């Protein structure tokens, strides 16, 4: 779980910068997030170290699985959150 | 302490931006208090005004049942600052 919490946080952080995502797009981002990085809800936080780790683990997932089944919004959201955390 | 480091990181960031700073260990105590009073929150709850208003009601139900003592001093102040942010 933590889906509701994380989504509520994401949408706040993004709308603060004028970007808006569908509720269902944010949910699918999060479902994707915890698949690639299952430790994240349990052990991770919104901090640059963890978020860069999430990103390495995604760009590994892209090499080992191809663009197929990677949501089109995942990388752009990951990237926006990286900038917010910089 | 599961879901902790995440919630704690959101809390510190949100307060930071309003010029408020809270020690990590005070924020950790706040969180452990929160899930004790509202164990639904990590699974079912969002950082939104309705869920958060439910949390304060439930903190006050805890204060009624077990008295003011043994409630962290930072708990109502943090709760209140985040209530405002959610408006």
């Amino acid at each position: 779980k933590g889906q509701k919490l994380f989504v509520s946080v994401l949408q706040r952080l993004l709308s603060e910068r004028g970007l808006h995502v569908k509720e269902s797009s944010a949910i699918e981002f999060y479902q994707f997030l915890i698949k690639v990085s299952p430790w994240f809800p349990e052990e991770g936080g919104l901090n640059l170290q963890d978020w860069k780790r999430v990103g390495r683990e995604m760009k590994r997932y892209a090499a080992e699985h191809g663009t197929d089944s990677i949501p089109k919004q995942a990388y752009p959201i990951w990237l926006q959150l990286r900038e917010i955390l910089t």
